[PDB]
């Protein structure tokens, strides 16, 4: 921001922008390389925003977090999984209530086998699904990299210590992602772009 | 918006300037005031001004060291001050008021008060009734502005300090009187 | 204002840091006398002693308190709980 | 009163950027600047102002790892620029320089350069003839100054910042180059 | 000083001081309310000065003494010590070389039994000495609290650590006093006033 | 037409070694044998003005083992010391970081220069051994504390002394140094 006083001043004023915080919309990339397995993959999104006067940061421990902005694509276009194929991807955005330490498990965590809900001793809330579906054998092989963008609007986050630090002093409303496969290989290599500005 | 005090949006944020202390009979001397520094850290200031909300005194009072109970039956008056300015350090007490504990400031140098307190802790022998008492008390407050623009100590201020001094009126010292004194402001 | 409530230490100073009152200078007077001879009494003390510019403030035909810039003024100092000092002085100013 | 530079009248004073680090093919990259801060102290500043009288480059460049033996034979290319200003974080090495490790900045950024190293590890099998070099060099530079009056950090700079990149030559990594970079001004 | 801009200017110019260090000749006092024994009286009268930026403190660790003032009343005037009587006080001002460690000793650091100079393995340098007389034991008793004021030049001070910190990190050119009584009795009670502006 | 002190001759103190080192630290108070005595490898008094330090030395690793975790070189520190504490200090606690680096920011001893031999042996050649290192190296004056005819713990100001360093957790060198001061 352009001349820091050491917070901004004229800032002061009317933005639509959310309730709490007042600053400009900065972003936070989580980007990922990465890939899953069959149970699990998981992303705390919020792990990199640390204290700091810079425009991918926070001042003190309060978010309200606008969009998150999902881009991605996930493939299998390895030179192998072309046998024990035809996987689909579904994907889990919740609004978590509180950290257990550090990040916790998925088939752990979640109901059933692989299409379900949050246990109901653990109601964690959810906020929406997605899909994609990477169906790849031999002599065609009709499907790959599929490619989502996705605007999703949410809502507040807080953290808990004073720290400058990593993901394990979040406190209540927490919010972060789980990715599963549907069958026992494991085709899914899925890279995404997790833009956050709030 | 905001509806904290006339200056500041700022997190109205705690800076406690606890002691483990004593005092004196003529002086107990305490500027609270620069246990903030010029820091972007959650218990400093951004600039050089203040709005103390309110200042919040915690505080046991006692003489249970094994040793005071001869020359006893003393008592605290507490004095808290809205000071004009400093020059250099925190001056002396009894350089500073006017006549002997039982007093006002003097008459050339109208420093201006905020209000006063008690503490009586009476122990002799063969009871010995009175120890350490307990004193909280919510009190407001109003502005504090630094002149010199150092990420530092007490020695730089201007208009409006405010600071304590602690008063013995006998000439033993049995008062072992720590204090939690809470500023959010 | 009262001495001890405006120099710095016990009776051997200067004035304190945060009041910073001009000095001009110092004298010495030394009265010893206990008993079985005594040997030491009253002593004379005269000096010259150039100095410079006095102004009121508050245009009365009246007293000390109305002042401004470059006052002067003295303070004697006993070093010891007794009191036998009886200083009478005669201090002439001709300007 | 004192030949320095034409600014600092300060005690000329010594800040490093240790590093123990290493590098990728297409970057390493260091900014010189941030290590200070304001502050009182006597690794900081006063205000916003430098003169940096010479950069004073240590460093070590090794690939004595147990592995990559094979894949062998890459030399370091260092680079010493003079920036003109950054925005955000330090941007990313080929995403500012033109061609590919043997090149000059770009035609739409003239960053201005100063000056560049050599540095040649070539170890293979059976000799195997090359490994950690020594390197040490006196460089005199000029002024750096910041915009935002933070005690912070590097992403809030004006006109004549200064950093390094470090430069592979082969896909493989083997370069372990740790630098010892004394700033006295 | 008037608006520190952190250390001040308009300093920066003409002013008969010293060499080195060019701010308001700040006092530092180290005041004591203390005595001595026969063997010694020992006072770092550098240990105060630590670092800050107010006129009672340093920048940097670096010192030209401008000049020590000494201010004090030696008495005896206790009800005691009149018996064992007429001893004399001698003072000693010296240029230290270096510290070791901490403050040392006094009978094991001068030459000979108090009217002596420091030892021929140890040249610490000397700058002047006093006088100072108290004879009074009974039936007058004439001699008692004598006040002692003198203007004494002297010359540069540097520490060895960065820290904010106490007398142990001195280094070359450390100055300190050291007090000698001249009887087996102990009647001194010497509080002295020693200014230093520099 | 040489000396800036004293017309006595130019006597040599030749402080040889045949030793080693190991990674941290190789000690050599330099000055350390120089008794008060009659003879040319003695001194008069307690003020030296040090004229040059003539470094000889051959550094190899030629023993039979140390063919194996080989490449290592070594650095060569002369430093000006200002204060001695009896004995000599430690390196690694008294320069700074880890075999790159200057002294300490709350030691400041002063430097005067470095040198370097590099002594790459392994096998199938192997190319490199014994190198031969020879300098001139001029330099100033030293003051002992004590009229004694004492070693090196009687120091005062204005100390010189070498420290050497290896870069590797092997130790191959051998570095042995002949060291002639005449002042």
């Amino acid at each position: 921001a352009p001349m820091y006083r050491k917070p901004t001043m004229y800032r002061m004023y009317r933005s639509p922008d959310i309730p709490r915080g007042c600053e400009g919309p900065c972003k936070v990339q989580s980007f990922e390389q990465r890939d899953d397995v069959k149970h699990l993959g998981i992303c705390k999104v919020i792990s990199d925003v640390t204290r700091g006067p810079g425009l991918t940061h926070r001042v003190g421990k309060r978010f309200c977090i606008k969009s998150i902005y999902i881009l991605g694509k996930i493939w299998l276009d390895e030179t192998i999984k072309k046998q024990n194929h035809t996987n689909n991807v579904i994907f889990y955005l919740l609004r978590d209530r509180r950290p257990y330490g550090n990040a916790p498990q998925d088939f752990g965590q979640i109901f059933n086998m692989f299409d379900n809900e949050p246990s109901t001793a653990t109601i964690f809330q959810v906020l929406r699904k997605f899909h994609a579906t990477v169906v790849g054998g031999l002599y065609c092989m009709k499907e790959q990299a599929l490619v989502k963008r996705f605007y999703r609007l949410n809502h507040h986050v807080t953290y808990n210590h004073q720290e400058a630090g990593k993901y394990e002093n979040h406190t209540e409303n927490a919010l972060l992602l789980y990715m599963a496969c549907t069958h026992a290989s494991n085709p899914v290599y899925a890279t995404l772009k997790i833009r956050i500005y709030f």
